[PDB]
């Protein structure tokens, strides 16, 4: 019923677990506890997630809920209500910069330079060649990716599920959850994931699972949901995924090299 997770900290050699053990049983679980930084400040994210829905009468950014779909050429990004409890906004890298509050852009650069730091550790324990990586992750081994931050809010008021089973899109998610509700299909039995707000949840997406099928562990993108809630719920998450401006979604073949499966947009879809 509630999930017995790895906890890893970022440290001089990349993700430093428990010993290697416990990082064998992360990556296989595909889903594992971060711990967060003392040095980055949160709580401006934090606030952003309570206030994005609630329009300009609300400062400081109550006012992004005006910015939907039409402001941007790309169908997915800005403020969204969903069919679910859930309602988002969500912004690519090109954009914080010109869109996001100054300090939420912030927050996004970091995140980026810490999930690029878990994902080569990754790459590396999956025994690719480290000259495939940028291709293989379509740049997100290094800062050339494309990267999501994404704000929810949960309408407790709506009747249904928070938010239903569903694997990420992407190579890594880095989550910020703060409250119960996030809960996973690890083994077979749905469960629940601790809170813990000095914590992050990172697991990986189907571009991983596409790119490490056939080597020696591969990763799975986790099923994962959010239960009904009765009360009100935010989170924010760091989405990276391959750059789409590269055009490939790759797996690697032991001893032979990268096989293009599909495109970036057909993966989305
Ligand atoms: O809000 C959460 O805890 C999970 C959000 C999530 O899984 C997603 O945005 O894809
Ligand atoms: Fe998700």
């Amino acid at each position: 019923r509630t999930a017995d997770l790895e906890r890893a900290r970022l440290g001089d050699d990349g993700l430093d677990f428990q010993d290697d053990a416990a990082q064998a049983r992360a990556f296989a679980q595909g889903v594992f506890l971060l711990e967060i930084p003392e040095w980055l400040d949160l709580s401006a994210g934090d606030r952003f997630a309570r206030q994005f829905f609630q329009g300009t009468g609300v400062e400081p950014y109550g006012k992004y809920r005006d910015l939907s779909s039409e402001h941007f050429g790309d169908e997915l990004l800005g403020y969204h209500s969903r069919v679910d409890q859930l309602e988002q906004f969500l912004l690519e890298r090109r954009f914080w910069g010109e869109v996001y509050p100054s300090e939420i852009a912030t927050l996004g650069e970091h995140l980026t330079l810490l999930s690029h730091r878990v994902l080569r550790s990754v790459l590396a324990s999956a025994g690719i060649p480290e000259e495939d990586w940028h291709r293989a992750s379509g740049g997100c081994s290094e800062t050339n990716g494309s990267y999501h931050l994404t704000f929810n809010h949960y309408r407790s008021a709506h009747q249904d599920i928070g938010l239903s089973s569903h694997k990420d899109d992407g190579f890594i998610t880095v989550l910020r959850t703060t409250a119960q509700g996030l809960e996973v299909n690890r083994d077979d039995v749905w469960e629940k994931v601790p809170v813990d707000p000095a914590c992050f949840v990172v697991n990986f997406g189907l571009s991983m699972e596409i790119l490490t099928s056939a080597c020696v562990t591969p990763l799975s993108a986790i099923m994962h949901r959010v239960s009904h809630q009765n009360f009100d719920r935010s989170s924010f998450g760091h989405f990276s995924s391959s750059r789409c401006l590269d055009d490939g979604i790759y797996r690697y073949l032991p001893s032979a090299g990268l096989e293009r499966v599909c495109g970036s947009r057909e993966l989305i879809e």
